[PDB]
């Protein structure tokens, strides 16, 4: 019942709308412009052909490593706990497994987001650091850095 589809100029506004409702951070036009250029690293999640979630990633070269950074991964509150997040996370883990050159996968999780910590730890991600004052306009401003070694 869960399918992932490509993000394109035809459905970018559906992605923008989904992110605006799901996430407490507003993303600029450069984020959505970058999204169209990452290809398979950005997907829309459909539940019975209804857009209910999305995943946006970027490649990062830091710590003298090739790293996959998940910027956004989420779905609408009434559709949670159906396997939509797992399908998006498995898709990104599958890109990395096929590619073979990624050292790790990391992301930021606002410290109050207990269900996201639970979700990522279930997949082998670890809290490797807690960045103080990561967010600027939202409370709490601290974010855990979650990382899975590949
Ligand atoms: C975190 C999130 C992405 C998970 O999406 P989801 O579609 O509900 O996840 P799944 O149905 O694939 O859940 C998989 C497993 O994660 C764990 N988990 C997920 N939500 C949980 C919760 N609220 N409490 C406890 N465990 C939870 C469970 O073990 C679950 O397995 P189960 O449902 O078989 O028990 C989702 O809650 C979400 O969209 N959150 C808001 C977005 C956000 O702020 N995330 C920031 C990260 S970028
Ligand atoms: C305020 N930060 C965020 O919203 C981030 C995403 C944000 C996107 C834009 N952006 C970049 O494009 C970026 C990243 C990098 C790396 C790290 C690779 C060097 N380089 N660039 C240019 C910065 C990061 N996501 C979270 O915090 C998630 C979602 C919100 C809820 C939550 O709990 N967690």
């Amino acid at each position: 019942r869960i399918e992932l589809g490509d993000v394109t100029p035809h459905n970018i506004k559906q992605l923008k709308r989904l992110n605006q409702v799901i996430f407490p951070v507003s993303y600029n036009d450069k984020f959505y412009k970058d999204v169209l250029e990452v290809g398979e690293l950005a997907k829309l999640a459909y539940f019975n052909d209804i857009a209910v979630g999305a995943v946006c990633c970027r490649v990062d070269h830091s710590q003298n490593q090739k790293r996959l950074y998940i910027m956004t991964l989420g779905c609408l509150a009434p559709y949670r706990r159906l396997g939509i997040g797992t399908k998006m996370l498995n898709h990104v883990l599958n890109i990395c497994e096929k590619d073979g050159t990624f050292d790790n996968i990391y992301l930021h999780v606002q410290i109050s987001n207990e269900s996201a910590i639970d979700f990522y730890r279930k997949f082998g991600f670890e809290i490797i650091e807690t960045k103080k004052n990561y967010y600027k306009r939202i409370e709490p401003a601290d974010a855990h850095v979650l990382q899975k070694n590949l």
